[PDB]
């Protein structure tokens, strides 16, 4: 199956997922000078106060923190979005070293990691139907730089020892994703895709301009996870990012003047 290594990584994915060479693939480089303020954007609303986290899972590519999406408990609205998008999971992408790890880049600069909060459009009833639609998903992306610790990340870091290998999961109730946000909600937005196979072109990307700071110790614990399953030779879970893809016939819009 697909992965991030030399023999099954991003440069190979197109052989099983030909949309990898499609017209609205993600991530992209965000050219901050070409991005244009868009007055048609409405205020962005991140409404996570009633979020219900359930479980954390090592899926062999990253770890997902999963939420109850059976009701509008945690939703994203506004900005470029038409209607209500419900939070289903978050995960990260990160590097082997602090100088790489993000999927999106900003004027070609790579951050140490990138957080993705994944939401599906409730008009389509389930995530599976949403990923058959051009406006099925909204992903809120947040860059991570290394500096001071992020207190709201520490509960995630401390459970990782219990999900070291592919297929392991643990209870992860009562986690508040609001503690992962930066102060500002200034953002860039563009139409794109999943950054992982099957690379479906369903996503409205909303990428926050302000990075969060995490400590070196926090990201070092991400890098102790394993891509492999229990009892197999250790392959550290690092560099689980897709590089920037061609912008093609797209424009990146900014929420800020
Ligand atoms: N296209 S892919 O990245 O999904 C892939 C490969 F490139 C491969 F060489 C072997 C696989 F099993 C596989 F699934
Ligand atoms: N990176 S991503 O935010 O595009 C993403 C998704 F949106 C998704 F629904 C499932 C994934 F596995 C995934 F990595
Ligand atoms: O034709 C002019 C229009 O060109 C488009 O490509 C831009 O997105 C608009 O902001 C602009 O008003
Ligand atoms: O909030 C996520 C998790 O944080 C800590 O691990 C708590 O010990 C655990 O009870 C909780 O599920
Ligand atoms: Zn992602």
């Amino acid at each position: 199956h697909w992965g991030y290594g030399k023999h099954n990584g991003p440069e190979h994915w197109h052989k099983d997922f030909p949309i990898a060479k499609g017209e609205r693939q993600s991530p992209v480089d965000i050219d901050t000078h070409t991005a244009k303020y868009d007055p048609s954007l409405k205020p962005l609303s991140v409404s996570y106060d009633q979020a219900t986290s359930l479980r954390i899972l090592n899926n062999g590519h990253a770890f997902n923190v999963e939420f109850d999406d059976s009701q509008d408990k945690a939703v994203l609205k506004g900005g470029p979005l038409d209607g209500t998008y419900r939070l289903i999971q978050f995960h990260f992408h990160w590097g082997s070293l602090d100088g790489q790890g993000s999927e999106h880049t900003v004027d070609k600069k790579k951050y140490a990691a990138e957080l993705h909060l994944v939401h599906w459009n409730t008009k389509y009833g389930d995530f599976g139907k949403a990923v058959q639609q051009p406006d099925g998903l909204a992903v809120l992306g947040i860059f991570l730089k290394v500096g001071s610790a992020k207190p709201g990340l520490q509960k995630v870091v401390d459970v990782l020892d219990s999900i070291k290998t592919k297929g392991k999961s643990a209870d992860f109730t009562n986690f508040d994703p609001r503690g992962l946000l930066p102060e500002s909600l200034d953002y860039w937005t563009y139409p794109g895709s999943l950054t992982t196979p099957p690379l479906l072109e369903c996503v409205t990307w909303i990428v926050l301009k302000e990075p969060i700071s995490v400590s070196s110790e926090q990201v070092l614990k991400f890098r102790k996870l394993n891509f492999n399953g229990e009892g197999e030779p250790e392959e550290l879970m690092v560099d689980n990012w897709r590089p920037a893809q061609p912008l093609k016939n797209r424009q990146i819009k900014a929420s800020f003047k």
